């Protein structure tokens, strides 16, 4: 595999020849297993470091992530779980230490692009279609977190490079309505795309993070920091919601902001009854 990557750095990225080395890698990856660890890891580089060079990865993570969720089983104890026609690789010795981690790693690289985008956009006092992209990226990669968030994962490496990988999502997210609270003080309207993804992570993200979060406690009888860059994505959503035009805070928090509960209200009191 080491004389194939090597060879594959002399494919014309556009090639008709470069696209036969990528899809056999995926049939490979696709059709064989091996619980070896070094090799898989090494066929999964050779993989991605392919993919990276004609389709962005988001697709496949996303795609991975449900092997290695579907594999592993979930934190439930109880759910009913899997597709393996994804990919053949992850069985149950491949996917939990060595996809897992190697997975985060991409993931992490997939990032490191957005935000070096959103870097770039803010430091302009063409450009929106850039932000249409930042989106389906994030939003694609949110379904991918999801699920290992939904995984029970070996304790030891993996439950903190998820962690990792989790604060850096927000972080990046956070940044991304800190990019509006500048593009708003001018006109002020939020893209559906931006609304809609936004409450992508109200929903299949930030409720599961809680729930994985209590699981490292009561299976182990980091944390603290996925915590902060959780705060701090729904405290400038809070300053983007008020400052531009949008309720985009309602879409979070679905379950104890509406809660404690009175009968009726002044308004039904009036209005219709006498």
């Amino acid at each position: 595999i080491a004389v194939l990557s090597t060879l594959s750095r002399l494919l014309e990225p556009t090639s008709p020849q470069f696209v036969q080395m990528l899809s056999w890698t995926s049939k490979i990856c696709k059709e064989y297993s091996q619980e070896d660890a070094s090799f898989c890891k090494s066929l999964m580089n050779l993989f991605f470091s392919l993919h990276v060079l004609y389709k962005s990865p988001v697709t496949l993570l996303r795609d991975l992530s449900q092997d290695i969720h579907g594999q592993l089983g979930d934190i439930d104890q109880d759910v009913e779980i899997e597709k393996t026609d994804h990919f053949a690789v992850v069985n149950l010795r491949t996917a939990a230490p060595t996809v897992c981690l190697l997975v985060l790693s991409q993931a992490e690289k997939v990032l490191e692009e957005v935000d070096w985008l959103i870097a770039k956009i803010k430091g302009s006092a063409p450009t929106l279609l850039i932000e249409k992209a930042i989106v389906m990226q994030l939003g694609t990669l949110v379904t991918f977190f999801h699920e290992l968030v939904q995984t029970a994962l070996p304790s030891g490496s993996c439950v903190d490079t998820l962690l990792k990988g989790l604060s850096k999502i927000y972080s990046t997210l956070t940044a991304f309505v800190k990019y509006y609270l500048q593009v708003c003080q001018s006109s002020r309207g939020i893209p559906n795309t931006v609304e809609k993804l936004v409450k992508l992570s109200g929903s299949h993200l930030t409720p599961v993070c809680y729930s994985f979060i209590s699981y490292v406690q009561n299976k182990s009888s980091p944390i603290p920091n996925l915590v902060f860059a959780i705060e701090q994505y729904e405290k400038f959503l809070i300053q983007l919601s008020k400052k531009s035009k949008v309720n985009l805070m309602q879409h979070m928090k679905l379950s104890t902001s509406r809660d404690f509960k009175i009968k009726g209200s002044v308004l039904d009191m009036v209005l219709r009854e006498d």
